[PDB]
């Protein structure tokens, strides 16, 4: 439903050699190509520095998709507004999202969201070049959620992966909530600065 | 155009959150998101380190798409083979290509090709993050042509931008030819090494 609706805002304009999602120009990019960039970045700047670059890239994508969802706001509930995010992420072929428990009220600054991630392109791309890892590896995907939800709520909303396919788990699972409700929220917020 | 022929190799499966072009998984990525990453890489590693990283990412994309083109060899001419490169580059929303002159024989190792680039995503976004540039800026786009053509020929075909919108130019213009037919071809080839 949310997919069908938002999918109509994705258009291919070959006569411009361009692709548009709402107001934003998009490119189709091979995950292998992004994966080899990630490898170079990790290999030369280190896992931590690379994680941040990607999280902030994901952050701007999410902010942009939130602007797009903001225009499509009429008739939609707060949850329906939130749902567009997972939907765009899915349309963009990034990940398949299933909302598990979602508590939102934008007026009241209420947000607590848990989501299932399946077929995370990031997790199964890190795998093909690093194998399994200690910490969660879907950095760009997390930044997108963070970006999208913070833009929607008009306040800092951070996300963490509780489990991730690149750690060896069967799925990625994420939790989003306001900066105040994270035990190390200040360290988390830092990663989103250049 | 044969954009039609290749269009059938692009399959969107939203009900799964994935996009495949031939046998490569793809994502739709906001050019503004790539722009932000590009900005951080320049500021942190310099113009030339970054240019290298993008050329190499583009190179990987090109090599993968030439693999797709090869499965569609059918009863195509060498030029018709060559032509799927520009077609894929246009399907992926990167740029629209116009051949000026194309001289190719894969068997004999001959290649000399000049093209127009219109509506370059990469030139357009570089200007938005840095302004007009001193030298051509469609790094990822050049690497793709290089990678695609080199993989198709089984020999190193390097491309250079003679003109670029990122420079104040009303369009981009490129020249591709074998390594040995460039005077500086050994220092150009260096950028394709991590
Ligand atoms: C809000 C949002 C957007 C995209 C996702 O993958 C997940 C979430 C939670
Ligand atoms: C070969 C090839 C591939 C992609 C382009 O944009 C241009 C050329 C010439
Ligand atoms: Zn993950
Ligand atoms: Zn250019």
């Amino acid at each position: 439903d949310g997919l069908s609706n938002l999918a109509r805002r994705l258009r291919f304009a070959m006569k411009e050699g361009s692709i548009w999602l709402g107001e934003q120009r998009m490119i189709l990019l091979h995950t292998a190509a992004l994966g080899a960039l990630r490898k170079e970045l990790v290999d030369t700047l280190g896992m931590e520095r690379a994680r941040g670059l990607f999280m902030r890239m994901g952050f701007h994508s999410g902010v942009r998709d939130a602007e797009l969802a903001k225009t499509m706001r009429s008739g939609h509930s707060d949850f329906g507004m939130l749902e567009m995010g997972p939907c765009l992420h899915t349309i963009e072929g990034v990940v398949r999202v299933t909302p598990l428990t979602v508590d939102i009220n934008i007026a009241a600054g209420v947000y607590h969201g848990e989501f299932l991630w399946e077929d995370s392109f990031e997790g199964d791309v890190h795998r093909q070049m690093f194998g399994v890892a200690q910490a969660p590896v879907c950095w760009m995907q997390i930044g997108y959620a963070t970006g999208y939800t913070s833009a929607l709520m008009g306040k800092t909303i951070l996300y963490r992966e509780l489990e991730c396919v690149g750690c060896g788990h069967p799925h990625c699972r994420i939790l989003g909530k306001p900066l105040e409700q994270w035990e190390d929220g200040e360290a988390e917020l830092a990663l989103y600065q250049p």
